[PDB]
DNA sequence: CCATTCATTCATTCATTCGG
DNA sequence: CCGAATGAATGAATGAATGGT
């Protein structure tokens, strides 16, 4: 906790309340940025601010390109984990954050799983500590 | 099912005659919710609710916002769509039980066999494999 | 007025690019 | 090669429209 964080929170409920009373959807704010920004968002980085699941370096950045869109709009291919592993894996992660190279090959074969996969999931897994809450 | 399951059960039924009991319409308890919850709900996830038509997560949910709402309300109150034939549906639900989840190349191949447009097909799929997934 | 369907928005995962 | 910044593809929640089954 602290008054970065707190404001941090009070732009992102302040921000949702007043996008939905423009009528603007996270994907329509996403592509009207370019006019304030120079290029796009995606609703998923948008829904990302919103409920502050993003680092607070990038928190800090949006909120400044997003306060002011705001006020500038006021007028007048994917495999997918299966339920078993990913409770595996959050097991193993309570263990060890930071599994080996090894590591990651002796349980992705135990959960029959890419070598790759396993090993991404542990770097988003990672990120995603590093979150606003 | 799961004894979470069956509190579930019970709470839609005795949340269904005491809304009807004081007079609300599904269109009303979603209306009437704004002051408790701070937005409002529709007659369609009302109508959900009571008859176990969401997710086991969804349920939950929604009954501790209802829940709510009934001790307050229960204290001091008394474009166009596009309909798919018949025959394709059931023809879909056919193809569904040799494949919930078809491939991209699938749903082409059932979009030109039923005469549908490959998007339609797609949302037909997702809503029908959510359908398998609600309580009730 | 309730129930059910089609359609869209919001949320979450799995995945890829690209500076230090 | 590491991690930070971002999204397409997916699963999830919720509505407007339509049909009364």
């Amino acid at each position: 906790d602290s008054p970065e964080i707190r404001e941090l929170e009070k732009f992102a409920n302040e921000f949702k309340v007043r996008r939905i009373k423009l009528g603007y959807t996270q994907t329509n704010v996403g592509e009207a940025l370019a006019a304030v920004h120079g290029s796009e968002f995606s609703q998923t980085t948008i829904c990302r601010f919103e409920n502050l699941q993003l680092s607070f370096k990038n928190a800090c950045k949006l909120k400044a390109i997003l306060s002011k869109w705001l006020e500038e709009a006021e007028q007048v291919r994917r495999t997918t984990i299966s339920i078993a592993a990913k409770d595996a894996l959050e097991r193993h992660f309570g263990e060890q954050n930071k599994p080996s190279s090894q590591e990651i090959m002796r349980m992705a074969e135990e959960l029959n799983l890419e070598k790759e996969v396993v090993r991404v999931w542990f770097c988003n897994r990672r990120q995603r500590e590093k979150r606003v809450k």
